[PDB]
């Protein structure tokens, strides 16, 4: 849908929560060839295999030195990165694309609306307007629901989740050690604009197939788009203190989606 001024907006968060949440913590390394190089709220995933590696959002463009650096710590590189690959198309996923896209040279891999959006630096946002913008990026590569990227050895395949915005995407990689990961974009949808919203029509039963599409996947490792969806910081202290298996949780992403789905009834409700 075109956006339509006549349609109430959300209020857009004050920039210091994102702040707050853009802070930064030292990478660490989930199982073998998987890097949380992400912010205390704010995930970045990196992929890393023989052919190159695969970054997962980027976060904040205010963050893009803090995410370089934090590659860099964990000893890996940002120009063998191949590809960059969007959840949703807001500032703290998607704020540093135009310039981890600069200094990498890889190719931006987005779903449609995504790309849309990315391309817009943000504006005409469904729920948001053009409140929070940031650097304009053009994607190189449009991934479609069930499309499968192969590199090095690892798989990922987009798995199209619309409702957060319409163009959502989460993630499932198949990883060089057997082992499957799940990267869920978020669930969220906004108080009182949800039904009959004129920016964004099908917002009520895209959520509801999300609902299902992430139910049905089946994985050992549960990642999020925000640290606090899949208990980021209470795993890291287990993983520093020597539980390896730290991130492991089979069960986790159905227990966000459940989760999700209550949130999103008693926002119904109202």
């Amino acid at each position: 849908a075109a956006l339509d001024p006549s349609q109430p907006l959300s209020p857009a968060p004050p920039l210091s929560l994102f702040k707050a949440w853009a802070k930064p913590i030292k990478p660490f390394q989930i199982t073998e060839g998987v890097w949380y190089v992400g912010t205390k709220n704010l995930s970045s995933i990196l992929l890393t295999t023989p052919a190159g590696h695969i970054l997962i959002d980027a976060g904040l463009d205010e963050s893009a030195p803090q995410i370089k650096a934090n590659i860099e710590a964990a000893g890996f590189r940002l120009t063998d990165v191949r590809y960059l690959l969007n959840s949703h198309a807001r500032l703290d996923q998607a704020g540093g694309m135009a310039r981890l896209k600069a200094w990498s040279g890889a190719q931006l891999v987005a779903s449609q609306p995504n790309a849309d959006q990315m391309a817009r630096g943000g504006r005409q946002d469904f729920a948001l307007g053009d409140a929070l913008p940031f650097p304009p990026v053009t994607t190189d590569k449009i991934i479609h629901h069930q499309e499968s990227i192969i590199l090095g050895g690892i798989t990922v395949t987009a798995l199209f989740t619309p409702g957060h915005l319409p163009g959502s995407t989460s993630w499932r990689v198949t990883l060089r050690n057997g082992k499957t990961l799940i990267y869920a974009d978020s669930l969220a949808t906004p108080d009182y604009l949800l039904i009959n919203n004129k920016n964004y029509p099908d917002l009520v039963t895209d959520i509801q197939s999300s609902f299902k599409t992430l139910a049905a996947q089946h994985v050992d490792i549960f990642i999020a788009n925000k640290g606090d969806h899949f208990g980021l910081l209470e795993k890291r202290q287990q993983l520093r203190n020597g539980d390896t298996q730290a991130f492991f949780d089979s069960n986790g992403l159905q227990q966000y989606v459940e989760r999700s789905r209550q949130r999103f009834i008693t926002q119904l409700t109202a």
